[PDB]
């Protein structure tokens, strides 16, 4: 059921909470009936991940468990996959795989040549240099390098070893992307983080081709600091100026 993105539905406000900037997500490999929510407020100087027991508890309570990571993250580009959080260690291009339910670092590895420290942030800033994400095919990193002139680089990653399995060099400047997400092996890039937001560029990893496109999506609360696709519920999770929102998508 994989296909090209053709539409993004109007976003639902799941929660109003937190600072202007952050991330929230569910695990796409969590089993039926498990919709724990993982929540990270801020883009620097925070090592605590909130765990809400379910999407209902997230929407209707302020009850959560607080998980202490071994290091603070940078940015809002974390992802949860098969029970681990993958995140960018502060002030580095290191990725950490941390197994949430055993409080164990399972792997650390540098992401070769990636910029960090607000070098190749998305346009919103916030130390968003390295964005990790999951689609139907597995785990990916979206970043940039000096050898690719600050243009977005995509790598498919091994979720256990953190080694790069394949890399694609796009020609789109990462600092000009508001955010980005991958659906079915295609990178979709937004035009900005404020005002009238749209997906306006797509890079297809299956063919190493790109195009400019125009798929609007509602910036509901004025500023978007996190936007990722989840293949389990086929939705975009966003952090929109202190609100946690969710968009359905339409694929061809
Ligand atoms: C909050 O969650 C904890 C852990 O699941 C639980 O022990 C506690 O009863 C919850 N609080 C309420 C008011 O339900
Ligand atoms: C998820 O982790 C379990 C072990 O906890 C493993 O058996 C399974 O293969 C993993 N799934 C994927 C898709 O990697
Ligand atoms: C990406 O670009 C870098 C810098 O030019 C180059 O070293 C590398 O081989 C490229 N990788 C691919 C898969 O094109
Ligand atoms: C997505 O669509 C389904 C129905 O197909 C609906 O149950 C769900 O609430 C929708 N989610 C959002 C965020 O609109
Ligand atoms: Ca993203
Ligand atoms: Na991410």
């Amino acid at each position: 059921a994989c296909g090209k993105l053709t539409g993004i539905s109007d976003p639902v406000t799941v929660k109003t909470s937190g600072s202007r900037f952050g991330s929230w997500m569910t695990d796409p490999l969590a089993p039926e009936g498990d919709n724990r929510v993982w929540y990270m407020d801020g883009y620097h100087n925070n090592r605590f991940v909130r765990e809400y027991k379910s999407m209902v508890d997230f929407m209707n309570t302020d009850n959560f468990t607080s998980h202490r990571l071994p290091h603070p993250w940078s940015g809002t580009g974390q992802v949860v996959y098969n029970g681990s959080i993958y995140f960018n260690k502060f002030q580095s291009h290191i990725i950490i795989r941390f197994d949430l339910k055993t409080e164990t670092i399972l792997k650390t590895r540098s992401l070769d040549y990636a910029g960090y420290n607000n070098m190749y942030h998305y346009a919103w800033g916030g130390h968003s240099d390295i964005d990790l994400m999951v689609d139907e095919n597995g785990l990916w990193a979206v970043y940039a390098t000096n050898q690719n002139a600050g243009n977005i680089v995509i790598s498919k990653l091994d979720p256990v070893s953190l080694q790069i399995l394949q890399t694609w060099n796009t020609s789109y400047p990462k600092r000009s992307a508001g955010e980005a997400f991958i659906i079915c092996g295609t990178l979709y890039v937004t035009n900005g983080y404020s005002g009238g937001t749209k997906v306006h560029y797509a890079y297809q990893t299956n063919a190493s081709t790109y195009e400019y496109i125009d798929i609007p999506f509602q910036n509901k609360y004025s500023h978007i600091s996190m936007l990722d696709y989840n293949p389990k519920d086929r939705a975009l999770y966003a952090w929109n100026n202190g609100h946690q929102t969710l968009y359905n998508v339409t694929l061809f």
